[PDB]
RNA sequence: ACAU
DNA sequence: CGATGT
């Protein structure tokens, strides 16, 4: 119903699907940018908002905050509450560099704890998420 | 159908 | 119009 300003909001961006991705995180309140991750040269949509999450999870368990995260992705908090990052893209040698990253993030999620809530990013009745990459 |  | 995913 309402949005929960005290969070962060996350969100992937890419030049074409597959193509070259990148994702950031941003403070839902004010729009600051709190990290931002260098373009990966060929992923798909569903792999870097999973990054994404997985990237939010790390940096509010390393500052000690209980924010929750805001995703506008229902594959990729599928695939953080699974644990699991079910991708099509094919492994391959121009797929490695992301296929490691999501790998690292399943073995992250696999080796520690978090009580964040992962939430849905209301975009009917909210607006673009405020992470969000004004390509679309 | 939904995320879009 | 094309894509990745449930
Ligand atoms: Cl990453
Ligand atoms: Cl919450
Ligand atoms: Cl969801
Ligand atoms: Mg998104
Ligand atoms: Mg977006
Ligand atoms: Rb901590
Ligand atoms: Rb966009
Ligand atoms: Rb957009
Ligand atoms: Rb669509
Ligand atoms: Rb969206
Ligand atoms: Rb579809």
């Amino acid at each position: 119903e309402e949005i929960i300003w005290e969070s962060l909001s996350v969100d992937v961006g890419s030049q074409g699907n597959p193509g070259i991705v990148e994702y950031k995180g941003v403070d839902t309140k004010t729009g600051e940018v709190l990290f931002e991750r260098e373009p990966i040269p060929i992923g798909t949509n569903n792999m870097g908002e999973f990054l994404a999450i997985v990237h939010g999870l790390r940096y509010l368990k390393e500052r000690n905050s209980r924010k929750p995260i805001y995703s506008d992705s229902q594959t990729a908090i599928k695939w953080v509450k699974d644990k699991k990052a079910k991708s099509t893209l094919v492994r391959n040698e121009e797929t490695a560099l992301i296929w490691k990253l999501v790998d690292e993030a399943e073995e992250w999620l696999n080796t520690h704890t978090y009580e964040t809530p992962i939430l849905k990013w209301q975009t009917d009745k909210w607006g673009e998420i405020k992470a969000d990459y004004g390509r679309a």
